[PDB]
């Protein structure tokens, strides 16, 4: 029935002590940054997702605290659809009672990413599900600490990306960056500021965040295309959330030392031509039990209620030295089974590192969707993987059917990726024809 839903994401490193009794500000996006402080009448969200780190409250008691807090806030009995914990890294997903019958295909997963000669218990936990016909993944993580450990954090990220098993077994050809309509990845990512302490404190007291954001390690690693390929993060207008003295937010704790940093982050990655708007991204300033401040993010998200596809041609530019033949596998929830193309019938290159690979219409199968309703087909997506004939994918991508419905073929162009690396691009011409 609903066209759109409101999704809340919270991330909080709790610093190994229990929460204060009142965490209302976290739930309602009140504090610093892009906030919902103007809102006078709380509009309860459809889904609340809580990711925590250094959470030393027993699992049952923690879930009870959250459910109890939401009950008091909303007067609704929110339904925990899933929880997953790995050491003190814990995620929970709660939904309005009315939505319980809209949820299906729930899975959870965890991944350990321990590095020698460092403090352990790092990794990630995840939950995925369907809300009617739209799929969601949520990843909560705690990555390697330390100013000098950027490379370790990047490897943690890649290991989580590769090993987290959320979602359908058939989507094994893809990693979690392409398994869901909407993927939220958050946690104590532990990336720091490349600047000395007194200089950082100066900019924080001036509320001049741009010079700090320029030396944020996460931003810098994303710019290098090493992590979070084509994810989004809302603009940061709140002060660094680590490391505070407990009992107030007036003073940062300090021993390059453990400099104040945006450790705690929310990013997202969505299928093309979908509706998602970020309505808040911020931190609280009245929750003072931990050396981190809680971070909130909220999102309005489109949801879709639970014929043939013909290509004129496909051309891929693939980052590879191989000169063999290639084919494509096509997957989608709108297909009864996955389909495969024939060998490419043309290829060329004037670059030792790249290859242009082409499939004419003849080399490409028509795909048959399970339902011919225009409104159904508009919300669907195709997942493509480019494979060699000898056989391991060279690149995956997603293509939206939204603008392709009709009699004449339409252009598409998108990026190929594999294991967190950009591996080229793919383009073509296709249509989704209904009788």
């Amino acid at each position: 029935e609903p066209d759109m839903i409101s999704v809340f994401i919270g991330t909080w490193n709790m610093g190994s002590v229990p929460p204060p009794k009142n965490v209302t500000s976290w739930f309602t996006s009140k504090g610093l940054g892009k906030t919902l402080d103007e809102v006078t009448v709380t509009i309860p969200h459809d889904i609340y997702v809580f990711g925590t780190q250094e959470n030393s409250v027993g699992d049952r008691e923690w879930l009870d605290l959250l459910r109890g807090g939401l009950k008091e806030l909303t007067d609704l009995d929110y339904r925990p659809i899933a929880m997953q914990s790995l050491w003190n890294i814990k995620v929970a997903v709660l939904v309005k009672p009315e939505h319980e019958n809209r949820i299906s295909h729930v899975s959870t997963s965890s991944v350990k990413t321990g590095i020698a000669n460092t403090l352990g218990n790092k990794g990630a936990v995840g939950v995925s599900f369907m809300f009617n016909g739209t799929s969601f993944g949520f990843v909560n993580c705690h990555l390697t600490s330390g100013n000098e450990k950027t490379a370790r954090r990047n490897q943690n990220y890649l290991d989580i990306l590769r090993l987290l098993s959320l979602g359908d077994r058939q989507l094994n050809a893809f990693d979690i960056s392409l398994r869901f309509t909407h993927l939220f990845w958050f946690g104590d990512l532990n990336y720091r500021l490349d600047m000395d302490i007194q200089e950082i404190l100066n900019y924080i007291s001036r509320k001049e965040f741009e010079p700090l954001l320029r030396v944020d390690q996460l931003n810098l690693e994303r710019e290098k295309h090493k992590v979070f390929l084509r994810f989004s993060e809302e603009e940061i207008s709140f002060p660094p959330t680590y490391r505070y003295e407990r009992g107030s937010r007036d003073t940062y704790a300090w021993h390059r030392t453990n400099v104040p940093s945006w450790c705690d982050r929310i990013l997202w990655k969505s299928y093309p031509e979908t509706h998602i708007i970020c309505n808040s991204y911020g931190c609280t300033d009245d929750i003072v039990t931990s050396d981190h401040s809680p971070v909130f993010g909220t999102f309005e998200v489109g949801v879709t209620s639970q014929a043939y596809i013909e290509f004129e041609s496909i051309e891929a530019i693939v980052k590879t030295a191989s000169r063999t033949k290639f084919f494509i596998e096509f997957y989608s929830t709108c297909l009864e089974e996955y389909k495969k193309s024939f060998e490419n019938d043309a290829q060329s290159s004037d670059n030792i590192n790249f290859l242009k690979v082409q499939w004419s219409s003849r080399q490409l199968p028509t795909l048959k969707p399970i339902l011919a309703d225009i409104e159904y087909l508009q919300d669907q997506h195709l997942l493509l993987t480019v494979k060699s004939m000898d056989g391991e994918s060279y690149g995956e991508c997603v293509v939206a059917l939204k603008s392709m419905i009709g009699s004449t073929a339409q252009q598409f162009l998108t990026f190929l990726s594999h294991r967190g690396e950009e591996t080229g691009n793919i383009r073509g011409s296709m249509k989704v024809r209904v009788p």
